[PDB]
């Protein structure tokens, strides 16, 4: 939704200002694992680290940054894979969450989302 | 190819290990810019920073990391939007070399290669 992009594009610009400079970083703050991690974050996609909780969240997020039903569905069958994957195992679930997130950022989600098609 | 692959593969451990660690990173080497760039890097493909001798030497990487016919193509043209978006700008080699890494990572070619898988 409109109200919603706007208020990612807020917590992605503030992510991008406190998080901490690192070597070897993308300028493009969409191309960032720990930006998009930050973003989500705040969204509450991880404030309940159930596993099943995430995976609702995440799926909903999908519906929303994305507009094109076909790369929504991609983005839903993406999030589900990676939560179940990523949530095994005895990781913290911070750690998890950025897992989850370098799994979605590494299967080409981020490119189909209305924030990198409209910097 | 199997060979550059087993080499690549050396590469990405050793990039892995020597790499600085920086807070929110993945678990996974394949999903992280950094050892990406530092992986091919290492194969030379920014050796030039000529942009078309970047360009023909991603493309030529695409047919190694990947056996897919049609995603070797999907790598090619991403590689060379990638090349030809990133290299503009006064930033340095180095960074835009970062930059194009990224832009690649962002569009999933690093899925669909074999060391991921
Ligand atoms: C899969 C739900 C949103 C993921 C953000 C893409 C990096
Ligand atoms: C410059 C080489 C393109 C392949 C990078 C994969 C992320």
């Amino acid at each position: 939704d409109n109200k919603e992009l706007k208020i990612i594009r807020k917590d992605v610009a503030e992510c991008l200002r406190t998080l901490p400079k690192c070597g070897n970083q993308p300028d493009d703050p969409l191309a960032r694992v720990d930006v998009w991690h930050c973003a989500m974050a705040k969204r509450g996609v991880y404030d309940n680290p159930d596993p099943a909780v995430i995976k609702e969240r995440s799926m909903k997020m999908c519906t929303k940054i994305i507009t094109d039903p076909a790369n929504v569905e991609n983005c839903k069958k993406v999030a589900s894979r990676c939560v179940d994957r990523e949530t095994q195992g005895p990781k913290s679930n911070r750690q998890k969450a950025v897992n989850i997130i370098g799994c979605a950022l590494r299967a080409g989600v981020a490119e189909t989302t209305v924030l990198a098609r409209k910097k």
